[PDB]
């Protein structure tokens, strides 16, 4: 019971601290990139960016539930992690946000940020157009990340 979410006002793009670090977005499963804190990312790196747009062609394991993990920096990595299906609603008004989807990324990243022994950052993932329920994504959060020691912070902007 040692660490806890912290919440911060700021940019995930300009994540605080200090060591190795992650910053972890939801992507979605079509290789859309135009929308939210996804342009934050592109403004300030073209890495993830490109990245996911190969791998959404590449189709290899192009999957809800994978991550990619891109170095942006010295000691700052982006994982791509693609938890939401579509852009849009589908036809019965479920929202993209996959939790199933989110969880098995969010297991990749915990042994990615294990070995490198990073902390992550993250903007609300969820929130917004992806239809994502904070009291829920957070839990999900606390158990894959926070009970393993993992340091997580995420920016309010």
């Amino acid at each position: 019971n040692a660490m806890e979410i912290l919440y911060i006002k700021g940019d995930a793009t300009a994540p605080i601290g200090s060591g190795v670090k992650v910053i972890t977005h939801i992507c979605n499963d079509i290789g859309g990139w135009g929308k939210g804190f996804v342009l934050a990312l592109s403004k300030k790196w073209k890495m993830p960016e490109e990245a996911y747009r190969q791998w959404y062609k590449s189709q290899e394991e192009f999957t809800l539930g994978a991550v990619q993990f891109v170095n942006v920096e010295n000691k700052l990595y982006v994982a791509n992690m693609i938890g939401q299906h579509g852009i849009y609603k589908d036809s019965k008004g479920l929202p993209p946000i996959r939790y199933d989807a989110v969880r098995q990324c969010l297991k990749e990243v915990a042994l990615f940020t294990i070995a490198h022994k990073a902390s992550v950052h993250m903007p609300r993932i969820g929130c917004g157009l992806a239809g994502g329920k904070w009291e829920l994504m957070e839990q999900i959060i606390k158990e894959e990340l926070i009970t393993k020691e993992i340091a997580v912070t995420v920016y309010d902007l």
